[PDB]
C-alpha cells in the first residue's frame, strides 16, 4: 500500500474509530483498480479475536446492492421486465390499489408508500401476502420515494420466480460464484462461524435477527476482501465474462428517478462527480421524485455508495467510475451515516 493511502486512511479511521467507540473495523480502498486492505480491532470482544481480512461482517442494506444487481441480470437474461406489473409473477395479488404499481416502483421504492419494514408478525408466505394484500399506499406510483425493505424485498423476491430458484440459489450461482465472492453469505454455514465478528449494540454482542425478506433487503454477510471484489466490479463491469452479469450490473447503476442531487439505481443511489460532500447528507423521509425518462445508463462521473446498518453493524460502500477509485468500510458497530460518509470522503477526495 503507497504510503500515501497508509497515511489517509489512517489518519481518518484511527480518530473515527475512537470518536464512535467502534469494537473492529475493517477497510479496503480500490486504488487504480487494485484493493488494499486495513483492520482495526476485534470480530469478538469476549473471545479477543480480531477482526481480520477473512472476518466476516452484517452488510445490512448494502445487500440491496446485490439484489439490484441480481435484479438487474434476471432483466438482462429476459426473465422479467421492470415494466410489467407486480400482479404478473404475484396473480394472488388482486387488492385494487396494485394497479399500476411495477417491478421498478418496488425495486426504487415509489410504490406509494410501502413500509420501511415488514412487521415481525409476518412470517409464512400466506402472512406475507396478506400484508401486502391489506397495505394502502398514500401516494399514486412513481410520485414519491420512501426507504423501504418491505419496497425492494418484494422486488427481490419477484425478480427470482421465473427461474425457478429460491432467491439464496439465484444469489449464489447468478452473482456470487461468478464473482468469485467465496466467502459471502446470505446464511453463515457453521464452517465458517468463526469468521462471523459478532455486532454490538449498547455493548451486548448481537447479529442480525431472522425476518420476512431478510435475504433481499438486508441478509448478506461479507470479508472485506469480497466486498472490495464487489467494488472492483461494479467500478469494471465490462471486465465480467457472463454478459447479462455484466449487463445487470449496469442496470443496477442506470439513473430511474431524481429527488434533490441524488438518483435512485436498483439497489445503488448515486450522485454526479465531482459532488458536494455536504449534499450527500430521520425514521420515515418522504421525497417526491421526478421520473428520468428514459433512465440514464450508469454515468462514469457518478459517487456511486449505499449505507448499511443492522442492529450491531454499520457499513458503507461508495466508489466513482471515472476514477477507478472506491471504498469499503465495515464495522461491528451501527454508528451515525454521516460519520461514515465524511471519512469516505476525506479519503476518496484525497487520492483523487
Amino acid at each position: 500500500a503507497p504510503q500515501q493511502i497508509n497515511d489517509i486512511v489512517h489518519r481518518t479511521i484511527t480518530p473515527l474509530i475512537e470518536q464512535q467507540k467502534i469494537p473492529g473495523m475493517a477497510v479496503a480502498v480500490i486504488y487504480q483498480g487494485k484493493p488494499y486492505y486495513f483492520t482495526w480491532g476485534y470480530a469478538d470482544i469476549a473471545k479477543k479475536q480480531p477482526v481480520t481480512q477473512q472476518t466476516l461482517f452484517e452488510l445490512g442494506s448494502v445487500s440491496k446492492t446485490f439484489t439490484g444487481v441480481l435484479g438487474g441480470d434476471a432483466i438482462a437474461r429476459g426473465e422479467i421486465k421492470l415494466s410489467d406489473p407486480t400482479t404478473k409473477y404475484w396473480p394472488e395479488l388482486t387488492a385494487k390499489q396494485w394497479n399500476g404499481i411495477t417491478l421498478l416502483h418496488l425495486a426504487t421504492y415509489t410504490a406509494g408508500g410501502l413500509p420501511l419494514q415488514v412487521p415481525d408478525e409476518v412470517k409464512s408466505s400466506s402472512d406475507l401476502l396478506r400484508f401486502y394484500q391489506n397495505w394502502q399506499p398514500a401516494w399514486a406510483p412513481g410520485t414519491q420515494r420512501l426507504y423501504a425493505n418491505s419496497s425492494i424485498g418484494l422486488f427481490g423476491a419477484l425478480a427470482v420466480k421465473p427461474s425457478g430458484l429460491s432467491f439464496e440459489q439465484a444469489m449464489q450461482t447468478r452473482v456470487f460464484q461468478p464473482l468469485k465472492l467465496n466467502h459471502t453469505w446470505i446464511n453463515v454455514p457453521p464452517a465458517e462461524e468463526k469468521n462471523y465478528a459478532w455486532g454490538y449494540r449498547e455493548g451486548k454482542a448481537v447479529h442480525v435477527s431472522p425476518g420476512a425478506l431478510d435475504a433481499e433487503a438486508y441478509g448478506v454477510k461479507s470479508t472485506i476482501e469480497d466486498m472490495a471484489r464487489w467494488v472492483q466490479s461494479n467500478l469494471k463491469p465490462l471486465d465480467i465474462n457472463e454478459k447479462t452479469l455484466q449487463q445487470g450490473i449496469q442496470l443496477a447503476q442506470s439513473r430511474y428517478w431524481q429527488t434533490g442531487d441524488m438518483y435512485q439505481g436498483l439497489g445503488w443511489e448515486m450522485l454526479d462527480w465531482p459532488v458536494n460532500p455536504d449534499s450527500i447528507i430521520i425514521a420515515l423521509a418522504a421525497r417526491p421524485v421526478k421520473a428520468i425518462t428514459p433512465p440514464t445508463p450508469a454515468v462514469r462521473a457518478s459517487w456511486v455508495h449505499k449505507t448499511g446498518a443492522t442492529g450491531g453493524f454499520g457499513s458503507y460502500v461508495a466508489f466513482i467510475p471515472e476514477k477507478e477509485l472506491g471504498i469499503v468500510m465495515l464495522a461491528n458497530k451501527n454508528y451515525p451515516n454521516p460519520a461514515r460518509v465524511d471519512a469516505a470522503w476525506q479519503i476518496l477526495n484525497a487520492l483523487q
